C-alpha cells in the first residue's frame, strides 16, 4: 500500500514524491489528475500522467470529450487508470492564470469524496497558478474520504508541512 507518508489529518496524507512514479509503485485504485476542461493533458501532473501511459490518456480523454464536451471547472470524470491505477479521476481544478474562481477548488476537491481512497496531487497547484497552501486547507475542509497527496518538489512539500495548521 501507500508508504512513507506524514499523516496530517484523520484522513489526509502527504508525500514529496513524483505522482508518476508513486502511481507505478502504489498501483492505487484511483489516481487524481490535475486535469483542464478539455482533457488536454500538456503539461504539469497531466503531462506527466499522459507521458506515462505512453499517450493513452490522452486518446481516451479525445474519445470523452468528443462524446460528452468539456468538463465544468470543478467537476470530473472517471476514466481509466492505463499502467498507473484502476482509475484515473480527471479532476478540474480553477486555473487562476486563466482568471478561473479560485471558489470553485472546493466543488473541485469535492469530487474526491466520491472515492474511498484517492493518489492525488494539490488541486488548482504548480502551474494552475493558486497558492498550494491554501490548497492544501481546503482539501483537508472539504475531503473526507483517504487521500494521500504526492507534492512533487521538496521546497513546497517542506513548506506544506512546517505552516500547516
Ligand atoms: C513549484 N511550485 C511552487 C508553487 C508556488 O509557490 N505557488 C504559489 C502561487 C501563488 C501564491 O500566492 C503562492 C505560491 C507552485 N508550484
Amino acid at each position: 500500500s501507500f508508504s512513507g507518508y506524514l499523516k496530517l489529518t484523520d484522513n489526509v496524507y502527504i508525500k514529496n514524491a513524483d505522482i508518476v512514479e508513486e502511481a507505478k509503485k502504489v498501483k492505487p485504485t484511483v489516481v487524481v489528475n490535475a486535469a483542464n476542461v478539455y482533457l488536454k493533458h500538456g503539461g504539469g501532473v497531466a503531462g506527466a500522467l499522459n507521458k506515462a501511459t505512453n499517450n493513452a490518456m490522452q486518446v481516451e480523454s479525445d474519445d470523452y470529450i468528443a462524446t460528452n464536451g468539456p468538463l465544468k471547472v470543478g467537476g470530473s470524470c472517471v476514466l481509466s487508470g492505463h499502467n498507473l491505477a484502476k482509475h484515473c479521476l480527471h479532476v478540474v481544478g480553477p486555473n487562476v492564470n486563466k482568471g478561473e474562481d479560485i471558489q470553485l477548488l472546493k466543488s473541485a476537491y469535492e469530487n474526491f469524496n466520491q472515492h474511498e481512497v484517492l493518489l492525488a496531487p494539490l488541486l488548482s497547484a504548480g502551474i494552475f497558478g493558486a497558492d498550494p497552501i491554501h490548497s492544501l486547507r481546503v482539501c483537508v475542509d472539504t475531503v473526507r474520504t483517504n487521500v494521500y497527496l504526492a507534492v512533487f518538489d521538496k521546497n513546497l512539500y517542506d513548506k506544506l508541512v512546517s505552516s500547516f495548521l
